[PDB]
């Protein structure tokens, strides 16, 4: 098992790439991939943790070497939100960054799984679909946008609410990894008598929103960096279970049936060769079957923004 | 069981922060303390993480309200080596923020157990013991210099150099937390034939030295924060495992008989009250013995400058 992290040296990438020296399995390697000069020296820090995990670090513009052999590429490289910055600021400076990695992908790794960290997620996805179809290489079952972060906060806003425990709530988060199209289905929600609908719609609106309480409570200091770290190790130690034979199961946007949209976040079985089983929505409430169909145009927009950067 | 950690702001804090949000027993609470204005922003960023650990984070000039009922107390606080900086350097910018924090520990929390991480440890831990004397309060049992970045990076080198398992390999290592003080028991390693004494030495050499494998592969980037952070969590965890009744043992940098030093790194087995028995270095090699005299005056200098700052 072999993880390449891309963006290593951000605040998301050096959190991220020590929860990965700490928990990959015995016997596997990581490699650390971004443009700051100080990466080898990321690389070099981890190496001195007591684990049989071999880190590599690479800087430069060629991220070739930190892909050669690898099984997963975790992308966090481009900029997040500071206060100020809107959505099309993040696609403007963000969109290259994902076009010029997966185009590198392509050429390094191209039977790796893929999971997209860099907002807008939504959009980044589909660009990243797009470079890998124009390389001939695209397989739709590898290739991940990390919703991750949005079950982390329901199931934490759940235990908090409710006096559960966090670490046993089980919550599928569907849709897309942006305001409105992130939908909860918190009516799935075990040992939990909701208040009222108020409560529930409250609910949705702080996992809908939650980025802004960091980004808000930082002051500039910048986006969510240690939870989104530890929803990305935890999404891609699910990929390396799933890479040792087991039935696992995670919410992840991935390019499915297209009831909905051709993008779309939902619970997939993983196989050894990505998503084995795309898997039901269950029972929605009628409150959440209404939020599905009032995001859609959103989410759809998102993915085009994404395709028409590539396709025109 | 409450942990706060003071300089939870920068890269060790911060890394160390998440280590101990993901790994402190459920029903456990985390204060996080800085002067940098983002620090509140760092807790709410931890407290999206689904564990049953409260996580508060305070900014401003006064710790008080983060100490008030803590049984733990991490300091990661002052500056780290860049290029071209001294011990001295550190020693002007660091004995200060010790001084400050320490008496803030007196006044809120005097019964806590306090881990130095701040550089130089060996005069920090002095500094620290002095100004909790001044206040009445210090039990040298409850006062530690972390030095287990020593320990993770001996088991690593080791384990690399000899094709042993990193996670299974013990190495006491004692004297002091800089260049020469750092003393592995590398005699007392098992599943080793060592080529001859030359490799001893070189890995002697390599453990002490380490620090500037990485301020130097970061070039100016800074010194080591995430294998840092992981070496504070290991100890702050074991000082948690000690308050709930385990027999737990770690080299650290404390008080003890004093036979080499008034501070120096030793196995101590920790109770539910600090230190509750300092053990044996049990049999030193010749090349042991004679490195362990030869540091002596350095360590027992770096003491004194701890202790003549706070009394002359
Ligand atoms: N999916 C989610 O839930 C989620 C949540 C939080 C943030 N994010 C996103 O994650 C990204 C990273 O955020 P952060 O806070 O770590 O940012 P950061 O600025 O701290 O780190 C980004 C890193 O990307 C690197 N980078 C830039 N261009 C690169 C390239 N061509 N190749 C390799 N590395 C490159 C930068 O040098 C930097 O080290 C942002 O886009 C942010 O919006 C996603
Ligand atoms: N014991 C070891 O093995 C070991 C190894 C590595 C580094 N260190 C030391 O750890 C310290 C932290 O290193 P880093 O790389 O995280 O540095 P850093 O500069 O990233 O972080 C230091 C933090 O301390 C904060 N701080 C400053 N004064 C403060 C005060 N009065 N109260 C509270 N917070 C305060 C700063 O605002 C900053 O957030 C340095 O002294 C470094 O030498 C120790």
């Amino acid at each position: 098992m072999k993880v390449a992290v891309l963006g290593a040296a951000g605040g998301i990438g050096q959190a991220l790439a020590l929860l990965l020296k700490l928990q990959l399995p015995a016997g596997s390697s990581l490699s650390l991939y971004d443009v700051a000069p100080v990466t080898p020296g990321v690389a070099k820090d981890l190496s001195h943790i007591p684990t049989d995990v071999v880190v590599e670090g690479f800087a430069g513009t060629d991220p070739s070497e930190a892909l050669k052999g690898a099984d997963i590429v975790l992308i966090s490289a481009g900029v997040a939100r500071k206060p100020g910055m809107t959505r099309a600021d993040l696609f403007g400076v963000n969109a290259g960054i994902i076009r010029s990695l997966t185009e590198k992908v392509a050429e390094q790794c191209p039977k790796a799984c893929v999971g997209i960290i860099t907002n807008p997620v939504n959009a980044m996805v589909a660009i990243a679909a797009e470079v890998l179809k124009k390389a001939g290489v695209y397989d739709k079952r590898k290739l991940f946008g990390i919703t991750t972060l949005d079950i982390l906060r329901a199931e934490t806003f759940i235990a908090e609410l409710k006096g559960l425990d966090p670490t046993r709530v089980t919550i599928p988060v569907i849709g897309g990894h942006s305001g409105v199209t992130i939908l909860p289905l918190l009516s799935q929600v075990q040992n939990v008598e909701w208040s009222s609908e108020e409560e529930i719609i409250a609910l949705t609106h702080r996992i809908q929103n939650a980025g802004t309480e960091v980004v808000e409570a930082k002051a500039g200091g910048g986006s969510a960096t240690l939870s989104m770290a530890q929803a990305a190790a935890r999404f891609a130690l699910a990929l390396v279970k799933a890479s040792q034979g087991a039935k696992v199961v995670e919410c992840a946007y991935v390019e499915g049936d297209g009831k909905y949209a051709r993008f779309f976040a939902q619970p997939v079985r993983l196989g050894t060769e990505g998503v084995e089983e795309y898997l039901t929505l269950g029972k929605l409430s009628a409150f959440e079957e209404k939020a599905l169909n009032a995001m859609l145009e959103t989410l759809q927009g998102d993915i085009k923004s994404g395709e028409d950067f590539i396709n025109g």
